[PDB]
Parts: structure tokens; C-alpha cells; sequence
């Protein structure tokens, strides 16, 4: 059964607009196969389009926004999007629909209309680029009746081993065509749908934009060699209308053009369903896919006091959909150092220097190709998986479709290698190599990163122990399937624990160090003189200079939540051997927290290193670092060093701000210092873990009940609202808020972890 409910989710979840990376594109779950993408330029003027196309996403004074206002992978949604430059306002509804055994058939409407202040006639180039990867496949543009072009629709009749047979049509579509005077109108004809069919080698079929491009210099230079002159030059859209060429292909580029207004739609008919799909079937699924989101939102995500109120609705719906819009599907190698140089051991004085001197070997090599079905931080900045980024990603996810989420933690623990590592940045494929400089390509498998998607398996236990819709649910409705799923995954987690021990160790053993476990003691490798990138707080102040004698309490706190996580999965599964092993670690941890990072002079937890004179010095840096055990749930509800901790939280001198929980606190030397990342803003995501253990602290008898009932309404209000301010005013969800003006700064369309405030307005955890 359980392989049944899982062939029934592969086939739900084939189908998406599963390239976050472009504004609207399509692709399946699968390496080589049909992926779809729109381009859009106005034209008025013979060299401006190759600046005014749209296809990849970016975020600059030229655009307003964009964002999906509904959408769930398996059925699909709308998109909207607030061309400046291009005096446009864009919609893409893309809806789903089942049957066959080549996971369905789905449609979509680009529905474009002038803002207010584009010339009432302007014109707009729209292209529909099609490619299909593949060894044993064909797609083939059928020719129009017509000479030069098409009047209605345009037939793409295809066949792969993976999809069988299928047929894309792109319509006529409503809107004013424009025709040309022009002597050339003999040739190319007045102005009409036009389709170019090619092949290039599969690797560079994503290339869209530069495939485009090359054919309309051809077609100018076609002009040249053909004695048409500045004497009497055609209208430019007529100069970047392609010459049909409609044959077979990896490529079919579809030109349209468009006076004002236009609207025209795509339907992929999967041959193994029954009859083809119509825009009558469209019209029917959207309006149908808009009020199934409305009724799941409503339940899944009841927003509670003060935040009821439809504005907030409004919000939440944003915030929840962008986050679940980013899912993409990526494909390719991974470029590795496999070496395993011994200067990645990190075990001398100045080690950053010989880890230097390794990494200017570059024996780093392409390896794979790998696949990853995830959530991404930024369509625009980072189309991509960041392992930490997901743990946060999938609480929300889960809430809304928990088998969609162990679909993708699957997916992230299927990268893992024999050794136990999962890279922290996945980079699979050129076309998401292009989005990524040079220095940052390069993976490491000594570089660990926060494991937040053991916080995701927690909620999906608990959930355990108390068609479309049903499907949603089966893992946790159906216990025998969690119970095989934590089974498959299991030896993956301990996998992953033992890494972590063996690659991230602290040295106890070797300085003057007392403590209450000799084994129980951890240093994240990885970092520079200024940063630690591995821990996910990119410059947040650690100790100087960095040494292999550093011990890090938020590593120790995250192997915590990680033995935790594998006592409660190993419960389940009977492991008593292992659970066993997991309690005596989990034991020692608590007990080296203490007699290792607690500081009884600052009140608070702080990262350890050894001095100039060679014994274990405490470095406090009151900060997020400062309250890892607490937003780690590790503490005891009635633990002398919570009320110590909580202290620090709502004292508005270090950490408290109207807007959150600063990153550091006002009074530390390092206060908004350097590039002042993690050194004073609001991050939501700990900010996040923060209110999630205060709502617990407070839901509990025990003597902190009530000043954590007081902390956890401020602090879910003070967040919410500035991040709902931030929304209002500038359409987006940011990476960090400023503590001084609560004002989003730095990465935008951060949907992300900045849309994990949807959890927070519905409470109950
Ligand atoms: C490629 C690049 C990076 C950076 N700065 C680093 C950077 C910025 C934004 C997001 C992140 C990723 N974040 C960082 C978070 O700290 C992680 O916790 C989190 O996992 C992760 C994913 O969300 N890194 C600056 C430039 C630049 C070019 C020109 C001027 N500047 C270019
Ligand atoms: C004030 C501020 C804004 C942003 N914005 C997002 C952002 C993210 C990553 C890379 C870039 C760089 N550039 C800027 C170029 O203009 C783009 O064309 C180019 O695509 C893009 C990506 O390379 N921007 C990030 C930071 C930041 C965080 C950490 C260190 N710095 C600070």
C-alpha cells in the first residue's frame, strides 16, 4: 500500500511550473524531458527588445512585482506579474488535470494588459519557447494552411518514452495582431502567429534566450543580404517577427504579436487520457482550483487574534503561496572537491590559510547528475536548495500537504553520500550553475549546514502519534505508511547523526577542559577569519582567532535536536539498541551545555575557544548564538538558566526591538559592525524558533508561564505586523528587517523563510 499511495503522489506531483528560476515556465519531475518558458518585450524602437525581453526573474527598479496569489503543486494557480518597464500587468493561471499513466494532462492563460500609463497602442513581442531532452523522442510543429504564418491555433504533436504521446496547442488568442504596408509582407507576409522549429545538442536547449536571439540575427541579416534599406526599413515588430519555419525539433519557438491588449493560452493533452484538453476546460479548473485553495487556506491556516481580519487573510495567502510557488524540480552535476585534502582537517593554528592553498588546487570536478525536488529561498537571487533554508521551508508546506513535504525531504536525503553528507548549496545542472559565481559553485564534504529538516520530521511524529485532499494526508492517515516512510529514512538520519560526530568534532579530550562527557563537544569546519557560512549565521561574531579548539554551542544544540529526533523515530521503529545509544548522548549533551558553554558571569550560553596561554576561554556574544538550547527546545520549563535567557530576550537594552529579536544585542562590541548580516537585524527564522518554545514555556505549568505568555504575544504581534507593513508598502517579503526602522532590507521576493509569519498568525503549536 505503501508503494501505491507513493505511485499515486509521483503521478499527483509529474506535472508543475516547476522552473521558479523564469517567470512562467513548465517542466516534470523528470531529467530530460518537455520543459515550456514565456518571453515578453515590448517593441518600439529597432534595438530596445533585446533590453526590454523578460524570461529569467529578476528584481529592479523595471519591475514592480510578481507572485503567485494562489497556488498547490498538485492543481496548479495564478500568477501575477507588474512589468514597469514593459508598461505591463501579466497573468499566468496554470491549472492541472489528472488522468492517463504519464502523470496528466494541464493548461495555462497569458492574459497581458497595458498599466496605465503604456502608449494605448503599444507593441508586444510574446514567444513561447518549447524543448524537449531526450534520447528516443520526437515533437513536430504541424505547418498552418495559411503561407506565411498562422491565423488560429498552433498543433505541437510530440512523443517521449517517459510522457508517451502528446499534443501542445498554442491558440490563436484574443487581442488586436498588427499588419504591415511594407514590400517585405511579400515574404515574411503582413503580420501573423509565426513558429520556428530547430535542434541543438540537449545540454544547451535551457539556453532559451540566446537560441531566440540567434534566430532573429538571422532573419536581420536576412534582410541586409536581400537589399532592404534605411530608405524605407519595415516597423520593428515586423523586423523581430521570425520567418515560419514550422518542421520537427528540440525546439519550437512560437511568435506572437500584439497590439494593446492580448490573452492567448497553452494545452498539453496527455494521449493517454481521454479526449484532448479545451480553454472551456481551463476556465472550468481555474475557477474550480481557486475555491478548493480557499477552503483548504481557511482551515489549514486559521489566522488568530489580531490578525483575522481579511488584510491579513490577504497576506498570509501571499506569503504562503510564493513560498509553495518556488517548489522546482533541477537536474545535472554538482561540481564536488573530492579530494578530501588533509588541510580540510582543520587541526593547526591559522588553518584557514592551508584550507586556502587546497581550494587553489581546484581538483573540484562535475559529478552526479543529481536531482532535487525542493522549495527555494529567492526566484530571483537564489533558484536553487539551501539544506537549513528547507527545515524552515517545509513547516508550512507540511501544515498544508505533509506527503508533499516527505516528498521532498526524500528527495534532499537521496543526495546524501556514503559518508553521510548533504552539500548546503545545491547547484545541479548549467542552467542553475548560470545564476551562481564562480567562487561559490564549488562544494565541500567537510561543510555541514544546520539540519532543520529533523524539526519538520518532529511535527510529522507528533501528527503520527494524534482525491487531491486525501492524497495531501495518506502519510500520516494511513499509519503503516509514516511508520515504512521513517523506516526507508531512518538509516539516512543516523547516517547523517554519525557524520555530523565524526566531521564536526569538538577537542575536549586535549586542553584543560572539564567536563561531564569527554565525547560530547563540537566545531563547525568551514569558516574564515570574519565568517562561519557552514552554521548558516554568516558573519555573526565567533571567537578570534578561529581555532581548533572553538567549540560552538549551536552545533552542539542542532546535534541535540537531531538525538532527540532519532529516540522518538527510533522509538517507532523498535531500534532499542540505537535509543539506547541516542539517551546517553542526549544526557551528555545537556550536561556539556552547562559545564561547557554557560556563562554564569553573562547569563547566557556563548561559544568556547582555548587562550593565547592555552586553556578553555567562554567568547559571549549575547545574541541568537546566546539562546540556541532555548530555540533548540532543550531546556527544562523550569531551568534556572531559561529565566536567565528570557531575561535577555525582552530586555529591549540588548535584544528586544519593536520590529523582533535583533541578531545581536546593542550592547556587543560587534553591534552593526563589517557587513552587519547576522550583527544586528531581524531574521524571522529564529525569530520564528523563538516564538514557537515561548508559546511551549507558556502552555505549561511552571514558574515562566506567564512572562513567556507576555513575550510570546509581543513578539508574534511585533513580527507579523512588520513584516505585514514591509508587504503593504513594497509588495515583498525580505530576508531581515531593520531593528532600528523595521524596514525590510537586502534579498527580496525572500519567500524563504520570511513566509514562515503564516504559522505564526494561525498559532497553535
Ligand atoms: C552570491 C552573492 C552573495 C552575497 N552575500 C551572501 C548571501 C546573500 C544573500 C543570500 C545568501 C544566502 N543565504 C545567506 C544566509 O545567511 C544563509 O543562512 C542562508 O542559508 C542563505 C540562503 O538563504 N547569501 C553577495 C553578493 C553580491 C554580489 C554583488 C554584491 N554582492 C553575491
Ligand atoms: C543591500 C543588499 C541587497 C542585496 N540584494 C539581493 C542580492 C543577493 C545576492 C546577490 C545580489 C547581487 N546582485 C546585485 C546585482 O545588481 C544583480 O544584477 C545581481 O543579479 C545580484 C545577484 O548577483 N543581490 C543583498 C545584500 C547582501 C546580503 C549579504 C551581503 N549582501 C545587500
Amino acid at each position: 500500500l505503501h508503494s501505491e499511495i507513493g505511485r499515486l503522489n509521483n503521478q499527483s506531483l509529474l506535472w508543475g511550473p516547476y522552473r521558479p528560476n523564469i517567470y512562467f515556465g513548465t517542466r516534470p519531475r523528470i531529467g530530460k524531458s518537455l520543459m515550456t518558458g514565456l518571453m515578453w518585450g515590448k517593441i518600439e524602437s529597432y534595438t530596445d527588445f533585446q533590453h526590454t525581453v523578460r524570461y529569467t526573474c529578476e528584481q529592479n527598479e523595471g519591475m514592480k512585482g510578481y507572485g503567485w496569489d494562489e497556488y498547490d503543486p498538485r492543481r496548479g494557480g495564478i500568477q501575477s506579474i507588474h512589468d514597469i518597464q514593459n508598461g505591463l500587468d501579466i497573468t499566468t493561471s496554470f491549472v492541472k488535470i489528472p488522468g492517463g499513466a504519464h502523470g496528466g494532462s494541464w493548461a495555462a492563460r497569458i492574459k497581458g494588459t497595458l498599466n496605465d500609463d503604456a502608449p494605448k497602442d503599444q507593441k508586444t513581442i510574446v514567444v513561447f519557447y518549447v524543448s524537449q531532452e531526450g534520447e528516443n523522442s520526437e515533437l513536430e510543429a504541424v505547418p498552418s494552411e495559411n503561407e506565411f504564418g498562422y491565423e488560429g491555433d498552433v498543433i505541437l504533436k510530440g512523443r517521449s518514452e517517459a510522457l508517451g504521446n502528446y499534443k501542445l496547442v498554442v491558440t490563436k488568442g484574443k487581442g488586436v495582431i498588427p499588419q504591415s504596408d511594407h514590400d517585405l509582407s511579400r515574404l515574411r507576409g503582413p503580420g501573423q502567429t509565426v513558429v520556428q522549429s530547430l535542434t541543438y545538442p540537449d545540454e544547451v536547449l535551457w539556453q532559451a534566450k540566446p537560441i531566440l536571439f540567434q534566430q532573429l540575427k538571422a532573419g536581420i541579416d536576412w534582410l541586409v543580404e536581400n537589399k532592404y534599406d534605411v530608405a524605407d526599413p519595415p516597423p520593428p515588430w515586423q523586423v523581430y517577427l521570425l520567418a515560419n519555419k514550422p518542421g520537427s525539433g528540440n525546439v519550437h519557438i512560437v511568435q506572437k504579436v500584439f497590439e494593446g491588449d492580448f490573452e492567448f493560452d497553452i494545452l498539453f493533452s496527455s494521449e493517454s487520457a481521454g479526449k484532448e484538453v479545451t480553454s472551456k476546460d481551463l476556465e472550468r479548473e481555474v475557477k474550480q482550483a481557486t475555491e478548493v485553495f480557499g477552503e483548504r487556506f481557511a482551515r489549514v491556516f486559521d489566522l488568530k487574534a489580531p490578525f483575522q481580519g481579511d488584510n491579513y487573510k490577504k497576506f498570509g495567502k501571499s506569503m504562503f503561496s510564493n513560498l509553495i510557488g518556488g517548489i522546482g524540480y533541477f537536474y545535472g552535476h554538482s561540481l564536488v572537491d573530492r579530494s578530501y585534502a588533509p588541510e580540510y582537517d582543520e587541526e593547526n593554528e591559522g588553518f584557514w590559510e592551508d584550507a586556502a592553498e587546497a581550494r587553489a588546487r581546484h581538483q573540484e570536478a562535475l559529478e552526479g547528475p543529481y536531482e532535487l525536488f525542493t522549495s527555494i529561498p529567492s526566484r530571483p537571487f537564489f533558484p536553487r536548495g539551501f539544506l537549513w533554508d528547507e527545515g524552515f521551508h517545509l513547516l508550512p508546506i507540511a501544515d498544508w500537504d505533509i506527503d508533499l513535504a516527505l516528498e521532498i525531504i526524500k528527495s534532499w536525503y537521496n543526495l546524501m553520500d556514503e559518508d553521510g553528507w548533504i552539500a548546503r548549496e545545491q547547484i545541479l545542472g548549467a542552467e542553475a550553475r548560470s545564476k551562481v559565481p564562480k567562487e561559490f559553485q564549488t562544494q565541500y564534504p567537510h561543510y555541514a549546514n544546520p539540519p532543520t529538516l529533523f524539526l519538520v520530521l518532529d511535527n510529522f511524529v507528533e501528527r503520527l502519534r494524534k482525491l487531491d485532499e486525501t492524497l495531501s494526508t495518506a502519510s500520516v492517515d494511513n499509519p503503516e505508511v509514516g511508520l515504512e516512510y521513517l523506516r526507508r529514512l531512518y538509516p539516512l538520519l543516523r547516517r547523517q547523526f554519525d557524520w555530523f560526530r565524526k566531521t564536526q568534532a569538538g577537542d575536549i579530550k586535549s586542553y584543560d577542559r572539564e567536563a561531564y562527557s569527554t565525547k560530547e563537544a563540537y566545531r563547525w569546519r568551514g569558516r574564515t577569519v570574519s565568517h562561519c557560512l557552514t552554521s548558516g549565521l554568516d558573519d555573526y561574531p565567533r571567537p578570534q582567532p578561529p581555532h581548533p579548539g572553538e567549540l560552538h554551542v549551536d552545533l552542539m544544540s542542532w546535534v541535540g535536536v537531531m538525538v532527540k529526533s532519532l529516540i522518538s523515530i527510533g522509538s517507532l521503529l523498535g531500534a532499542t539498541e540505537d535509543v539506547e545509544f541516542y539517551t546517553k548522548v542526549l544526557d551528555a549533551i545537556e550536561h556539556n551545555l552547562d559545564d561547557l558553554h554557560w556563562s554564569e558571569k553573562e547569563g547566557c550560553y556563548c561559544d568556547a575557544t582555548i587562550d593565547e596561554f592555552e586553556e578553555h576561554k567562554l567568547v559571549c556574544h549575547k545574541g541568537y548564538i546566546s539562546l540556541f538550547p532555548f530555540l533548540t527546545g532543550l531546556l527544562k520549563p523550569d531551568s534556572p538558566k531559561l529565566g536567565k535567557l528570557l531575561a535577555l530576550i525582552g530586555d529591549e537594552s540588548e535584544l528586544w526591538s519593536p520590529y523582533g529579536l535583533r541578531s545581536l544585542s546593542k550592547k556587543d562590541e560587534f553591534y552593526g559592525t563589517a557587513e552587519n548580516y547576522w550583527r544586528s537585524p531581524v531574521w524571522i527564522n529564529i525569530n520564528y524558533l523563538a516564538i514557537v518554545q515561548l508559546y511551549n514555556i507558556a502552555t505549561q505549568d511552571g514558574p515562566y508561564k506567564e512572562t513567556a505568555r507576555d513575550l510570546y504575544t509581543r513578539l508574534r504581534k511585533n513580527i507579523v505586523e512588520t513584516v505585514y507593513r514591509n508587504w503593504e508598502e513594497t509588495g515583498f517579503a525580505w530576508e531581515q528587517y531593520n531593528p532600528e526602522t523595521g524596514k525590510g532590507q537586502r534579498t527580496q521576493h525572500f519567500t524563504g523563510w520570511t513566509s514562515l509569519v503564516v504559522k505564526i498568525m494561525s498559532g497553535h503549536h
